[PDB]
């Protein structure tokens, strides 16, 4: 179509699918209770990228916001897709670490402070108090990876396990408020087509790469 | 009113209302840590159908949606309260049989995925991507009525109830989206007032009816 | 600025802000399993808070609703921090006295009713129907507060601090539909900003107040 974007939203939306057929495969079969958790989520997680691609992809999950004079194109289904998505990936490495509740409780709610303040951030229409939310949300996802990286004797296979996914995590979470930041949501550095193809390939990463290494591990079997 | 649906509505609108004190009435006493469980869920989803069989009413659940070069009367209320109903009801099974958490989760969140891409779908003002969404729904539908029916040794009065419960589930949500389809939400083979009638029949059964066939189980206690 | 409730807004927005700071330094250092759940808890309530405030402080989290033939400025903003905090905050009760969990899903279930219910009557056209939600928000008031009161043997120190927490539960959640009725989202007896500064009252004394005494007792530790 008339958006350049598009092929990007495409090619995402054929990756989170074929991603999530590909573990829906793969779980058959599963009848460890622990890897089923493992499996329900990673096979969840780019199920639910696949119909947010989806949207973009059809014009539903985008909207069109009025800041520096102009109507600037926000696909706010990205957003719905990581309130959703990141949780779930934080649940991942809660397992995996065995983490208490609270913790974890702590983690999906500085989560959803930080999708939620992103989203904020992505249709306030007063370009300053953009980036007011931009580093609140920045703020809440320095919190969570300080509790990821310093909190969280687990076996060996699941220290090793967890150390990987974590430094995986850390490089791929923290791209993304610098994809924000430079594309046309934030400071229009980076044009739209870049930045959806920025956030598509940390999205595939995250969503598809992440999971094929998670369960690829023996450590999500009790 | 001057909607003809309205009676379906009204109608709709006393039933989940006089489920709930029902249910409110009939939970009381109940100390069996299970039997609570599952009381509050089958007093809570009409308690929300109630509130949300109120807002179409009212008038505050409906939105106008242009497809076919016609302004289309839909009800996003009745999403609302599916969104939060059918997990509560996926549940019920669950506790019944003692579900796996990652099968849960898997179930709760092809669910979410499903009301979630029929809303969409609902919304949707391409007409033909109106039928994708509900494609997609729809394989979310069956991928929880086959986990539902040939994944979920239980006491013989849990399988009893359980086998009851899962054969009225087919056969109601299987339901669910052929009255989308012929309805004026999708085809529109039938009007809305019918298609109303349909869905307010369908959510009372879904609702009530499967509530008083589960509380009227011994399966419910420890 | 031109909003003459922008320095409760402004105000309310700091002290949870210096709340949510003081919480998250308290909490350091904090390893009991438990301890940790109502530190995780009561720090994110005023987080959530913070954001909110701050939302309803820059505009962002402000509609405006015609009834009455005028244009009724609603901080939707507050319904959404109340839907975040007020079952969190159920569940600082609950974990205190060791709840069942029928009886928190019931909790939190009534809760979400309550602020829903809450938040459609807010945006509510018709006049009148703003008071049936009103009504109905109240009456899932009241069975939380029933609940609480008359529901949730501990250790003394457990029902000592539950009970209260649980008078100023009642007397700060009932102080709230009060609010609403005689403020401008309801009668209009009372004007916007007093409205606000109530709300501001509350919702401090409920996010950081709260906080403060349960944080402030050994029954939050095993
Ligand atoms: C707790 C724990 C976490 C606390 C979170 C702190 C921050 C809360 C964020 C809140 C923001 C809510 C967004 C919405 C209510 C704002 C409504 O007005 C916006 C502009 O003023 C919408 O503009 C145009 C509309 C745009 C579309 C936005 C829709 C988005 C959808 C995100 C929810 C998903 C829906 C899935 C339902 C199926
Ligand atoms: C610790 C603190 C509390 C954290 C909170 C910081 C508040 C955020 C600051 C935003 C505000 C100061 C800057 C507002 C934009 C300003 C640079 C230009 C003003 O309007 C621009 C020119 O009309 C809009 O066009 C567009 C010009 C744009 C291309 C330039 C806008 C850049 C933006 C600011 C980017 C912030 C990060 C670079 C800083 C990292 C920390
Ligand atoms: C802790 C840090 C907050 C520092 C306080 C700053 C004060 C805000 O600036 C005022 C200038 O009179 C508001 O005027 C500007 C008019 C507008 C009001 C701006 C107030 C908001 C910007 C409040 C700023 C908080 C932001 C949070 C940034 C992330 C934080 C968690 C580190
Ligand atoms: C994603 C971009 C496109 C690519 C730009 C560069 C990618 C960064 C990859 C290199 C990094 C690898 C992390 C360290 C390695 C070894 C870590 O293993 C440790 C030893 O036990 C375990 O936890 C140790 C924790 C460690 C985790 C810390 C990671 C750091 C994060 C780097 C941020 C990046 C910058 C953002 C990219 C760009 C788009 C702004
Ligand atoms: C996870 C697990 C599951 C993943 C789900 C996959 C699919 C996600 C669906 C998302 C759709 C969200 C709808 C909304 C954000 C869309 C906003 O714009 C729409 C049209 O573009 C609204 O139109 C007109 C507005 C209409 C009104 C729609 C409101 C609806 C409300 C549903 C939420 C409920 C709110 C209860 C709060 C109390
Ligand atoms: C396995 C696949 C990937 C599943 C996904 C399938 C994609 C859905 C197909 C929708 C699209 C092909 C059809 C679009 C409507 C088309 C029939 C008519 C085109 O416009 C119509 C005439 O202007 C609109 O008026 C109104 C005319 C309407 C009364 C007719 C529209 C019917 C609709 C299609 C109904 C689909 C189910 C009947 C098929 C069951 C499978
Ligand atoms: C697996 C199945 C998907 C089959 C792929 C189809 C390809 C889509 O058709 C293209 C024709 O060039 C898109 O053009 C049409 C222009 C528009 C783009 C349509 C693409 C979407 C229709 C993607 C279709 C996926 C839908 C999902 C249906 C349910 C699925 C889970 C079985
Ligand atoms: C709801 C409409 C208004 C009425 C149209 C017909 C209603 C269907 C009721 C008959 C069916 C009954 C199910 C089979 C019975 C016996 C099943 O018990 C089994 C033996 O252990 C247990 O699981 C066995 C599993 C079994 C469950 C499979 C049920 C099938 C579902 C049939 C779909 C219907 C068609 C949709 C209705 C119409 C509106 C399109
Ligand atoms: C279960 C358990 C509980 C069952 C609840 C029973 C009652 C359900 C309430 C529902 C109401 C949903 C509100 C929204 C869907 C209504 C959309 O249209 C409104 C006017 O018709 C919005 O007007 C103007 C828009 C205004 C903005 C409203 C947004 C609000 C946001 C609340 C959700 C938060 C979002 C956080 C995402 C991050
Ligand atoms: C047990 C029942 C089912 C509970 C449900 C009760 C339904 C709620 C009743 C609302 C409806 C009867 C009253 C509608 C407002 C009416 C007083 C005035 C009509 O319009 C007014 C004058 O044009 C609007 O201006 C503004 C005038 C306003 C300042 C006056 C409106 C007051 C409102 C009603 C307040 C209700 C509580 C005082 C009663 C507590 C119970
Ligand atoms: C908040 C307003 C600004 C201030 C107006 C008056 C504040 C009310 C505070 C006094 C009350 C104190 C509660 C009773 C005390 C002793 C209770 O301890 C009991 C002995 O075990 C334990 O549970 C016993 C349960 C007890 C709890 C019942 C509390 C009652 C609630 C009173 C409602 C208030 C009225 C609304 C205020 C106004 C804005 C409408
Ligand atoms: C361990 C195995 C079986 C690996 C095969 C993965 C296949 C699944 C579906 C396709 C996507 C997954 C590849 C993960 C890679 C990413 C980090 C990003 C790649 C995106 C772009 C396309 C090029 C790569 C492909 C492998 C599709
Ligand atoms: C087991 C007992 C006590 C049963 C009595 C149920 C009473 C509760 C409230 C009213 C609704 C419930 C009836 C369930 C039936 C449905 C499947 C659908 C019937 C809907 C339409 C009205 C006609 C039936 C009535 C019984 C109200
Ligand atoms: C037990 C200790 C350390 C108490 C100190 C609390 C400090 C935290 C941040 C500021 C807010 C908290 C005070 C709680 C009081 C409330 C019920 C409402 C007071 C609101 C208005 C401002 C005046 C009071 C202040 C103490 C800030
Ligand atoms: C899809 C899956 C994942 C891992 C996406 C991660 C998303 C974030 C870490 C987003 C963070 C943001 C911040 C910090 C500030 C700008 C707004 C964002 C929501 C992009
Ligand atoms: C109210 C309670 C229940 C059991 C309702 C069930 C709802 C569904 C099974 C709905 C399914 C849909 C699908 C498959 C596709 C069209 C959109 C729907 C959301 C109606
Ligand atoms: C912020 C934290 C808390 C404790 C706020 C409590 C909120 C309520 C008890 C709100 C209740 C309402 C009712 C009963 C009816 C009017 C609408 C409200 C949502 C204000």
């Amino acid at each position: 179509t008339g958006r350049p974007e598009w092929i990007w939203l495409a090619l995402g939306t054929a990756l989170m699918g074929l991603g999530t057929l590909y573990f829906l495969v793969k779980g058959m079969g599963v009848s460890d209770p622990d890897a089923k958790k493992f499996y329900a989520i990673t096979t969840l997680v780019p199920a639910i990228a696949f119909t947010m691609y989806l949207s973009m992809l059809l014009g539903y999950g985008l909207t069109m916001v009025p800041f520096g004079g102009e109507q600037n194109p926000i696909y706010w289904a990205r957003y719905a897709d990581w309130l959703f998505t990141t949780p779930l990936l934080l649940l991942d490495l809660a397992l995996l670490v065995d983490a208490d509740q609270g913790t974890i409780l702590a983690l999906v709610g500085a989560d959803g402070i930080m999708i939620g303040t992103g989203l904020v951030g992505a249709l306030t229409k007063v370009y300053s108090y953009r980036f007011v939310w931009w580093a609140i949300s920045t703020a809440a996802m320095l919190y969570i990876l300080y509790v990821l990286f310093f909190g969280f004797s687990m076996r060996p296979e699941v220290a090793s396990t967890f150390k990987v996914l974590r430094n995986v995590t850390v490089v791929l979470w923290s791209a993304y408020p610098v994809v924000w930041l430079i594309g046309s949501e934030g400071a229009g550095i980076v044009p739209l087509n870049i930045q959806t193809l920025l956030f598509m390939v940390l999205d595939v990463s995250a969503k598809v790469g992440f999971g094929l290494i998670l369960l690829r591990s023996r450590a999500i079997f009790g």
